């Protein structure tokens, strides 16, 4: 069907005003739109995207570290085997570091190359890719970073709609700006978000992004095809063919991201992207305050769990500074961060009585201000409040956290560790007891 290639959800802008407009954020969260392209973003909010050219970063840091993908250059939307007899979805993508000074070069030499050749199946060339430039220090990025607080808030790397300010702590490359150097080809294979979150997407220019996406409730099909493939859904690099998507009835958004466009990817959107010039890209994630966006990443985060992948974002944590810090207005967004605050609570109270039970000391160990969420340093799922701690990391003050399980493991009877608690029960309880329904007439 035509329905299998849908258009793209597009806003074309013109100013600041039509920045603003209110329902511009509306059409982003809804989720009935798995991606929103906003056409002339930087255009229309006079951005300086000049602060993000290679030149400019160059400048500013030049030893500044780059993850760089060394790929095959592939042809239009396909993905083939090395030898070039068949499409497959498994993708080449071998890791190194370079510099920001060493990949403009390489960006810069590729260019000219190209003019060179221009006034001249496979085998294919190999190119790089310059993934994941961490701009998390605003000492070293205070201009860039300033630019886009120009941004409506909404799609601001720091606001108070945002889920990602109320975790209370840096999640890199989420809510922080990761910046990514491109050349012709270079890929970004097929992925969700961390644990489900929304995507912000600015291309820098000069040239043009290609991205292909899938609505979230069709992720389950790629999950069965990464696995009739030896691939790994979270985990490994892959390619989407196509064919074999229309043929399985999945619908594909495809569309081109100019210079100053702006992509949302909503949450659970599955996508992939190619450069289709040269260009510069710069991306985080965003958390709407809405219950789609609050399921998703709880469901994201208990599957991570069961193919033993770290959540980047502790969803124990996050779903606790929300009821102490946020006036919940919507009824279904509601039921479920207080849902999930009993089953929380509940845990907690059980394993607790458990160990006192059995005559194990629980220490108070209370908690710095701010301090970040923990997680077990063996098999790394999150651990609230009840800490399991080896009685020489005590003794060392180092306190490396275990989970109850990992420690258990190591220790039959706990007899290796003590248990830390960072909340009083009574504390806990307060939250949740006062953790109601806000009104509000929107
Ligand atoms: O620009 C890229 O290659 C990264 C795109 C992406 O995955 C994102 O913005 O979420
Ligand atoms: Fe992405
Ligand atoms: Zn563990």
């Amino acid at each position: 069907k035509d329905k299998l290639n849908p258009p793209t959800p597009s806003i074309y802008l013109e100013n600041k005003r039509d920045a603003f407009f209110p329902p511009l954020h509306q059409f982003c969260t809804n989720p009935k739109n798995p991606v929103t392209v906003i056409r002339g973003l930087a255009g229309a909010l006079k951005l300086d995207l000049g602060l993000f050219s290679t030149k400019t970063l160059v400048e500013a840091n030049n030893e500044h570290m780059v993850e760089v993908r060394t790929q095959l250059l592939q042809p239009a939307d396909e993905n083939w085997d090395p030898t070039g007899t068949k499409k497959i979805w498994r993708c080449e993508s071998n890791r190194s570091h370079t510099t920001i000074a060493k990949y403009a070069q390489y960006q810069a030499s590729s260019f000219q190359e190209s003019l060179r050749e221009e006034n001249e199946k496979g085998p294919f060339k190999t190119i790089k890719f310059g993934t994941n430039i961490d701009l998390s220090d605003n000492k070293k990025w205070k201009l860039q970073l300033h630019e886009l607080t120009k941004l409506p808030a909404f799609a601001r790397v720091v606001s108070a709609g945002n889920l990602l300010t109320h975790v209370g702590h840096t999640i890199l490359g989420m809510n922080t700006v990761q910046l990514y150097m491109k050349v012709p080809g270079s890929r970004t294979p097929g992925h969700q978000e961390n644990n489900n979150f929304c995507s912000v997407n600015i291309n820098i220019g000069p040239g043009d992004c290609e991205w292909f996406v899938v609505p979230e409730d069709y992720w389950g099909v790629l999950n069965d095809f990464c696995e009739k493939n030896n691939l790994n859904f979270l985990m490994s690099s892959w390619w989407p063919n196509l064919e074999d998507l229309y043929e399985a009835n999945v619908p594909v958004y495809r569309f081109i991201q100019r210079p100053g466009d702006l992509v949302w990817i909503n949450a659970g959107t599955v996508h992939w992207v190619q450069a289709v010039g040269w260009c510069n890209n710069i991306a985080w994630n965003v958390g709407p305050l809405t219950a789609c966006q609050y399921k998703l990443a709880v469901e994201r985060y208990e599957w991570n769990k069961l193919k033993s992948v770290k959540s980047p974002v502790p969803m124990v944590h996050l779903s606790w500074n929300m009821a102490r810090n946020i006036k919940v207005s919507d009824p279904k967004l509601f039921e479920m961060i207080k849902y999930c605050l009993l089953k929380i609570l509940k845990q907690y109270q059980t394993l607790r009585e458990a160990l006192v039970a059995a005559g194990k000391e629980v220490i108070w160990h209370g908690r710095t201000n701010d301090e970040p969420a923990h997680y077990c340093s063996i098999c790394e799922v999150e651990v609230f409040n009840l800490l399991f701690v080896t009685n020489e990391s005590n003794t060392q003050k180092t306190y490396i956290v275990h989970c109850h399980d990992c420690a258990r493991k190591t220790s039959k009877s706990l007899e290796n560790f003590v248990v830390l608690e960072q909340y009083k029960m009574e504390d806990l309880i307060q939250v949740y007891d006062q953790f109601t329904l806000a009104l509000s007439l929107s």
